[PDB]
């Protein structure tokens, strides 16, 4: 399925979210192993509760920023509540 760095991700998410919901998708092929550069995330989880969207994006790219720092070009972000789907 997911290379090194979608593994990565995958579970630094898994990890500090622990999301009841949570879809990784390597789309580089779509830009371009092809490179790891670019991943669509949908994550439901409790800890996005009272964020704004901007914030809950802002959230995820911090959690992920040694990835943005070393290859990962662009994440797509779906990011909700549980009461929210």
């Amino acid at each position: 399925a997911l290379g090194s760095r979608g593994m990565r991700i995958r579970e630094k998410l898994e990890k500090e979210l622990d999301p009841v919901e949570l879809e990784v998708e390597d789309v580089s092929y779509q830009h371009a192993d092809d490179g790891e550069t670019h991943f669509n995330l949908r994550i439901v989880s409790d800890a996005f509760q009272g964020k704004s969207l901007v914030k809950r994006h802002r959230l995820i790219y911090d959690l992920l920023q040694d990835e943005l720092k070393s290859g990962l070009h662009a994440l797509s972000i779906v990011a909700k509540t549980p009461a929210e789907v």
